[PDB]
């Protein structure tokens, strides 16, 4: 369990936050997601971790494939993805995805991410079909 964030009680922000973070600066994370939430709040004139939450919705893995040694060969096997893993991957794709996007600055390009994501749409829903879509095609058997 990582803390509530202050402002929204969420855990889900917490560890948004800790994915946006690369090498150190704390502030510069927090208004990053802070700023994006906002936008998303802007956007809609909704509650912005209920449109996190939607974001989070259309872009969780449910099944994936994983290598598993068997026989002394490697294969690609369909296993469901636990919750936590679910939410981090989620995550991490969402923040990676955003980085590719047009908008001018980070807080713009992570806010519209997670604004398409919450409609269905996008690079990071489209991943989680993608990751579906291979743990189906690694069934075995019909």
């Amino acid at each position: 369990p990582l803390v509530n964030d202050p402002v929204y009680g969420s855990q889900l922000v917490t560890q948004l936050v800790n994915k946006v973070l690369l090498k150190g600066k704390k502030s510069l994370a927090e208004r990053i997601v802070y700023g994006a939430l906002e936008q998303a709040r802007d956007k809609t004139g909704t509650d912005p971790v209920i449109t996190l939450k939607r974001a989070l919705d259309n872009v969780k893995p449910a099944l994936e494939v994983r290598s598993r040694r068997v026989g002394g060969a490697t294969y690609q096997v369909p296993v469901e993805v636990r919750p936590d893993r679910s939410t981090t991957l989620a995550l991490r794709w969402l923040v990676g995805y955003s980085r590719q996007r047009r908008e001018k600055t980070m807080i713009e390009r992570l806010a519209n991410e997670i604004l398409d994501a919450s409609n269905g749409l996008g690079a990071s829903v489209k991943r989680r079909e993608d990751t579906h879509k291979m743990a189906e095609a690694n069934r075995a058997f019909a």
